[PDB]
């Protein structure tokens, strides 16, 4: 059936055809909807129909289905898959997989820059120092002195799964957190584990606040080693506020570049463990997530305070208060910096324009109402009165386990 | 589908196992291939009667063993005169400890609702013995007077006939109770509240004076026995109101904002062992944002944030500069405050959140579940330092429920 997905703001319908064409599934059934559970619950033989798949809409999208080209293509991977249980991916096609991976992302709000990936292709990496090379090249050209572009690397695909490559971080740039006596915690708390990882692999801990975590790589199923990333690659703002001269006081700061490193990139049945990928912040995901989660740096407190706001009764919405102090402190040091951000009425606002253009060209687009809406000011952004339709489209980007619970070292 | 659910919380780690899910009743819209949960809603003809007989029994059965009384001879005796009542009449009356159970019920599963924790505190006011209009705008104004209590509001539901053959259907026009008209202009501004102005357009062709004012009560619609609705003013001393003050800033009451003090939904349906109560007005107390984010902010309601903001002497160039943002936490700090003030009963957006994790704790221990819909539940501001921001919920659909209906106006004859 064609589905209609409604704006409530604008009265504007769109109808979807496109969920038509999904085949994995999304948790939920017909009695019960899981829509916010974070993580709802290969062979030849499996591998050549998701091959064919995948070879079959990507001579669709080059307008070549069932060309000489495309007849070809099906006839060489199946006879790879027969003969080693695997085949390899063109260039071309590696690149296609990688934008549609993204394209098909339905928790991302910043999709309208699907296009635009730099697809750094790293197949042939056999070494954690590759890795290291690797990575720091798409660092510095993702950075660009502030300039940031979106980019992904793409480490070899799985094999037999006891020769996995992984990225241990989570993202290529962290910063580290303590498990102090005391009880409490210095820096991130999100990371404490990692951070514990690298000290008992041999990492020499500052103990400050905004510690950049070193990088942690494993490659060919081998025990990961550390690396530090060059001071200078690591792009960092320090945060003020426009106002209250105060506020750098507190001695606030954040990187530049957001690039998680610990997801699978699926395309085609192969299995990508390894494939860091970046692009540019949304302010929320620093001001609103990073620093005033009650599992993270946890500033509000110390904010509302130097604002000097009662803090007796919840009614005085003081949390509400400061949230939005510090959120306009982030953009600010941000854009005065000349360091790529965007904020969450203009990303949510880009998003609809990219939801009527897939719709257009496409006949829909994937979208987690859950996850597109911004963590504050939710209904005074276009997202939030936007009905959307979720549903799985591959190739994707998926969770995978931590690799610290299933590898087994020397 | 499997025995066992399970919730986390990413914040606490506490982790919830969910068994009430086995006892859903109706779809979600949901597929295992697409999910529709963010989708606002995913004949004339009634129950027949091998239709309702199973609904009747699966409700009486579910309320003998609230009350342990399960397989009792009183059990036995009263689903034989259910079932002896459906095949000789087609359908059956509720008894009043029914009728009050049932209600109850239809409140502790609506799982967008996140002021359930109050669900069993609950008067219901059996108005089924109800004949016209004018005894319906009796009931209402009794509702009203009791739920508002001089400020200090009482949760309550009036319960008139329920639907027999589709064509003698009991409605309140109104979408709730106590709403502000709106008034669109010949040169295409509006005048009042922008969401009303199709049913005030109603009530005025229906013989309604408007005074064509920012905040005129609209008069109820009320139809009684499927006949042709009638207009009833609602007596302006039962109508609380609170005008809306600023403690910081004193120019705040210079914008001449007001808003009513009961919330009371009327254009659901109260569904219960197959039964269809098709009015069935009920209301609670106010969480802020429903009137300080919503009905002021949204740009297709009153829309303030622009005049807020010029009076603020906010930077209002460039959106990050989150101008919109900061009106938005001042306008609802307003909000709170002035109900506050006035002593009528109103709750915060955490307070009520906190209320509904610890409410949503009980549930699982008790019953075994509580269904609940995120994108409802998460408040329209400032989500993510709520603690229901980072709660998982499993949505499902549990009866007695509140459900959707068309509006009236659609589908009426009229004589
Ligand atoms: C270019 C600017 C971008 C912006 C502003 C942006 C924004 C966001 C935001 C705000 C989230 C939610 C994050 C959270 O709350 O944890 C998100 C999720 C996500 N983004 Fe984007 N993104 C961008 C680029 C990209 C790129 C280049 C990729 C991959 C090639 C990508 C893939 C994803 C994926 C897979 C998720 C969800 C991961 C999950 O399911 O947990 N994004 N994005
Ligand atoms: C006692 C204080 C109450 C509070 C603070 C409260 C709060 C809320 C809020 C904020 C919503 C979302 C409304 C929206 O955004 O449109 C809601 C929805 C709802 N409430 Fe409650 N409520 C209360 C009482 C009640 C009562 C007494 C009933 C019925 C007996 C009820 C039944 C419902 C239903 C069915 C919905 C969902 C309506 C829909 O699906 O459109 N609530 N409530
Ligand atoms: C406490 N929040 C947790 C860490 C949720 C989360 C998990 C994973 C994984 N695996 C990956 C996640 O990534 C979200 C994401 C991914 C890519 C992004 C890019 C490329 C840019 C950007 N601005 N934000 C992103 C945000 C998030
Ligand atoms: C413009 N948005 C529309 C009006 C959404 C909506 C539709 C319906 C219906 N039918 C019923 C709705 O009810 C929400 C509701 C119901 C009861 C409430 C009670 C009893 C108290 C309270 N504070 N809020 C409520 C909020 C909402
Ligand atoms: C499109 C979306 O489902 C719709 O705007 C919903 C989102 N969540 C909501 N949540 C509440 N409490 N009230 C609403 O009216 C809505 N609207
Ligand atoms: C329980 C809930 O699904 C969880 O907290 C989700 C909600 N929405 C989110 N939305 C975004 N963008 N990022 C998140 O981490 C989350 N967390
Ligand atoms: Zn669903």
């Amino acid at each position: 059936r064609f589905l209609k997905v409604k704006n409530w703001e604008t009265e504007v319908v769109l109808t979807d055809t496109l969920h038509l064409k999904s085949t994995l599934e999304t948790g939920c059934t017909e009695y019960i909807c899981m829509g916010s559970i974070m993580h709802p619950s290969a062979t030849k033989d499996q591998l050549f129909p998701l091959a064919k798949e995948f070879i079959d809409q990507y001579y669709s999208s080059i307008k070549r289905f069932g060309s000489k080209a495309h007849m070809e293509r099906l006839e060489e991977v199946n006879k790879e898959i027969d003969t080693t249980s695997t085949y390899q991916l063109k260039d071309t096609e590696l690149i296609y997989g990688a934008k549609h991976a993204w394209r098909n992302a339905s928790r991302c709000v910043g999709r309208i820059q699907w296009s635009k990936l730099q697809v750094f292709d790293a197949r042939d990496c056999t070494t954690a120092h590759g890795m290291f090379n690797y990575i720091c090249n798409h660092v510095k050209y993702a950075t660009n002195k502030g300039n940031l572009r979106s980019a992904i690397t793409i480490f070899p695909q799985r094999t037999d799964g006891k020769h996995d490559f992984r990225v241990w971080n989570s993202q290529l740039i962290r910063y580290a957190g303590y498990k102090q006596p005391d009880g409490s915690t210095l820096g991130d708390p999100a990371n404490v584990q990692f951070t514990e990882i690298c000290i008992q692999q041999g990492w020499k801990p500052p103990r400050g606040r905004f510690d950049v975590l070193p990088l942690l790589l494993q490659a060919n199923g081998n025990d990961p080693e550390l690396f530090q990333i060059p001071p200078e690659l690591v792009l960092e703002v320090p945060i003020r506020h426009p106002k209250f001269e105060w506020f750098k006081d507190l001695g606030l700061k954040w990187y530049g570049l957001p690039a998680v490193s610990n997801m699978l990139l699926e395309i085609g049945g192969l299995e990508f463990s390894a494939c860091p990928f970046s692009g540019w912040y949304m302010g929320t995901e620093i001001g609103v997530r990073d620093y005033c989660d009650n599992s993270r740096y946890n500033i509000l407190e110390e904010v509302a305070k130097k604002m000097n706001l009662d803090m007796r009764k919840t009614s005085s919405l003081w949390k509400d208060q400061a949230l939005v102090e510090i959120n306009i402190a982030v953009l600010y040091s941000f854009q005065s910096d000349k360091v790529t951000i965007v904020d969450h009425h203009s990303a949510t606002e880009s998003f609809i324009k990219h939801m009527e253009n897939e719709y257009r060209c496409r006949g829909g687009c994937p979208a987690d109402w859950v996850w597109i809406v911004p963590p504050m000011s939710g209904s005074i952004t276009p997202v939030f009165h936007q009905e959307m339709l979720n549903y799985r489209l591959t190739p994707s980007f998926e969770y995978q386990p931590d690799p610290w619970n299933t590898h087994v070292w020397k």
